[PDB]
């Protein structure tokens, strides 16, 4: 290919920029031009495409968000829509396209491909739940943002011997919850992937109470409910003072950590490769510490599961 | 003196441990024994006191919160209950008490003195609302956890061209906001110290939209309502995709920044200084960049304010 | 005043931006086109002056360094160059100027006022060695970067019961060293503004090591010597395991801390007000929590000096 | 088994405590009571033991260093010492043992075993230079600590157009330097695992300084020489002012990132499981995101290497 493109759709996440720079340079290294697609798919259809000069991506490897922006486009859900984009692409000479974002980005990746247009997806989401990859760009950066709050909230959670409930993110996934909570010495972690009996969860609270430790920290994935509620439920069931904190989009910003800047660069570059190599309709990820690339279709077919043994661990490591 | 105790009442802030250490150290440097009145005034009644050794308050200078704990206590706001207070101090041979906390702690220091117990107060609250001190221990730290969150949020707020409403603490004061907002370059800071107007805001909030900047950050001093409400408000009035984030208690925990460590050590050291110099019914606080002494009563009679000129600058600079 | 300029000369410092931002924004608020001279006075000669828009300075309030770039240039010390300087100044129609940077620039700020051209200076530097202000842009940020490192070191030093000697910057000034350790928890702070007897330093580390603390953090202001040397002299006299760590320009960068961003804003805005209020040859700064402004003359006549009362403190809380 | 011991030998790293934590909790949860051996093998020999109460490992899962302490100890390399230890252990009813640390401690791990003693390894070191694992407790934290420093240096390096050299640790391994550079975006990384023509290097820099790449950052693993040398050496041949910073031991301290807490917890209790699951003379680790365990012997017999692909990747993403 002579020139390819890059766009980021879905919720932004820390590291996408790394991935952007990776893609841009790695491409520029093989003497390929990279055009930037602004405002995710929406801009694709709108025809928002500016040539990305090597100058543009240097100096942002350490930045949160996406210099390319990312919107939500409904039009890009219909033939007539995808087509109007597949043309705007050709309009500028573009021959392939790199997509960085959530699983919704893949839907387009696939369709766009089913129309005879080379598209690879790079997993970029703090939720850590795109299939075909153990981690996603932004996960370590969110997990670290969270455990960092769990640490600050633990200082004061101890000071007033209060019981705490942090509300994380990762929608229908318990990853930012599990990994995080474990990482924080969370007395209990509530995630989708596994069942929890709110009664027992309140029994141990009373138990671990007698044991001397009056401050407890409950980590709840927003996927299984709402901290706010769980808060009141615990305060009334027990009697222990209680506060509730919903971190928020803070789990979406900030400069990315080591692991995410690397992963972003390795995957981002591993995408430019699959295109120039002819392959299309592929998604790049990392499994068992190894760069893998799958079929967006057979890839989405799978489910997102967590390591139950970890949820288990976190249970035995807090009594 | 011979023996002097220390306690932390009210909401814990970053820098108390620092101030504690500075007391436990400054006093020992004068052969004065100290004591920990644990769990705020709750212990001063319960008799939860202990001896503090220089090896105890050492290595805790960087820790958020208070080792001595804190908790509310109504029995003390009375008299019949505060009588067991002076006694739990007598029986132990304590002569002077160093109080660290909010405007509410000062009370248990204004009454104890008017009872024959030298008491000194040390501003330890993130709100920055204590009278008789430009800055209270914890402020700069909290004030920093806030801007460190504004920075992650502007990330995801810039990538999605969204409008934001940040809910910052500080109860009835607008310091944690006016400052952070200004620091984090917000487009609008709403504090109880100044009359705003959603009509004037939504007017400027829009001009900036069409002008060029499609994302805005709105810091709201939790003392003017809720963010959620302004969120849903900004939303309905503009159609603008909006989100709200309530940082919350994270602003209370964390490792104190440099400025609180230095202040918590200077104030806990100027406080102990008085419990020796004799006068024991005062409270310390850095005023005009100088350590000053104040009559717990002649100071608490004052009202905390903000630098209008500073708020007026947030107006000019942000537009 | 209808079109002022803004350049930065000297070592960059986390904050210079919050200020450039503040300068421009403020200026525009008053209808005064703002141009930026790149690479300090050096560029002023070259005529490296470009117009600045409110957009240019949008989203840099939280970045370190100076987007305006900085650089040395002896030229501007010889009036032959100063002559070439006023040239580029009126060549582009620049009436007034705002110098951000170390004191090495102040000199050039005064001179320009003599050639009949406005010139206000903004104290920007991590050393905190500019007369006329208690704090300079970059101090608190740098002052922080350090303590973050002492916290880190303290861990590795503790587990290995080792004696350490960190080396902070600040030229001939001791500020960075002083506030660092004090908040850092150092046992010794060697600064230029105070005398020390290495014999005493050993006498302490050798007495403390005999007691409970089997590790210490010796902060050494780069201005008095080199940590690599005291680290040698110390591991010789005491025979204690020792390591020396020299914090580099990691102190020169980072993202301005709360206190810093604000100060920069305040000092930068007030910088524009002066130029317009017809003043000149002055220089803003903060003294006694008040926004002051002196003449670049009567100021430099004064001399920067740490607060001994704090050093003696740094010594007392140690023992 | 009813009683086991845990010890930290070798250079401390962030996460060791978190790892201690699980080895203590996982034990308690299984009835086994765990005795903590302070000061590594040196402490074993001296008989420094103490029962680890469940409340001891409480609130340390976010701390650096090792609550246990570490030291180097030749006496254990001799036959006289290994016998002194087998004796001290069997004196306090110790049946198995937990050893966390570098490849050094692994030795004694394998020793104690031959002398009939169940010991399990746990990769603890920021070097990531230990065999039988893709990662070691500390790598990640040191990895960010490095990239955070590179982000600051990039600021001043940029403001002044300075070519920079950063000397990172890792003894003989190039892991820290590889990932750091790759993730900090170093224009050139130098390591022990791959040759480098210090000529080509210069050549590239000489080409960038012309292509607006007026500033670069070189990462030198310490096991490839001193950055101070390469520093002056680059300045000499090119002429661009250069600066060198040796992060020193700030790479060893500070609180551990999310990952390291997850890995340590996972590994610790995984070691504990082996002591009970009747194993021994083995070492746990994480290869290909799988908690596998190996024999301390055949494992140490193996060698450590880096991923050439990354280095190559690091050379393309930089020009
Ligand atoms: O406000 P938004 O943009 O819809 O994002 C909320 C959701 O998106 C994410 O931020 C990313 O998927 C999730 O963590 C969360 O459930
Ligand atoms: O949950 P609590 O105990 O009311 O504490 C939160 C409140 O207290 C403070 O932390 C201190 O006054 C405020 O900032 C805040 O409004
Ligand atoms: O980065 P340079 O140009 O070598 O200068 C180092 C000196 O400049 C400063 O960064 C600022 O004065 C000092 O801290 C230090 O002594
Ligand atoms: O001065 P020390 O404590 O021996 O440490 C230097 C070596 O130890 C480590 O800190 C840990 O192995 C390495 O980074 C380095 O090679």
């Amino acid at each position: 290919m002579k020139r390819i493109g890059v766009l980021t759709s879905g919720g932004d996440s820390p590291g996408m920029n790394a991935a952007i720079r990776s893609v841009v340079r790695k491409a520029i290294y093989h003497g390929v031009e990279v055009y930037g697609v602004y405002h995710g798919y929406a801009g694709l259809i709108a025809g928002n495409i500016k040539k990305l000069e090597v100058g543009d991506v240097g100096d942002i490897i350490h930045r949160g968000g996406t210099i390319l922006y990312t919107a939500r486009c409904p039009e890009f859900k219909t033939e007539e829509g995808q087509k109007k984009g597949i043309e705007q692409l050709k309009k500028h000479g573009i021959e392939g396209l790199v997509v960085i974002g959530g699983d919704g980005s893949y839907q387009g990746a696939k369709k766009l491909t089913e129309h005879g247009f080379p598209c690879v997806g790079v997993p970029g989401t703090i939720d850590n739940d795109i299939p075909g990859t153990d981690f996603t760009i932004g996960f370590d950066t969110a997990l670290n943002t969270v455990i960092d709050a769990i640490d600050k909230i633990r200082d004061t959670a101890t000071s007033h011997e209060r019981t705490w409930v942090i509300e994380v993110m990762g929608r229908h996934a318990g990853d930012i919850a599990l990994y995080s909570g474990l990482a924080g010495g969370a007395e209990t972690i509530l995630i989708p992937e596994a069942d929890y009996d709110m009664n027992d969860v309140i029994a141990r609270l009373k138990r671990g109470h007698e044991r001397g430790k009056k401050h407890s920290i409950i980590i709840v994935a927003e996927g299984v409910g709402s901290g706010v509620d769980f808060g009141r439920q615990i305060q009334e069931a027990t009697g222990f003072e209680t506060r509730v904190t919903v971190l928020g989009h803070v789990q979406r910003g900030g400069s990315p950590t080591a692991f995410d800047r690397v992963l972003a660069s390795r995957l981002g570059a591993r995408a430019v490769e699959l295109l120039l190599e002819g392959k299309g309709g592929r998604c790049v990820g990392i499994q068992n510490n190894q760069l893998v690339d799958h079929d967006i279709a057979e890839a989405l077919a799978n489910k997102h599961t967590i390591d139950q043994r970890m949820y288990a661990l976190s249970k035995e490591l807090s009594i």
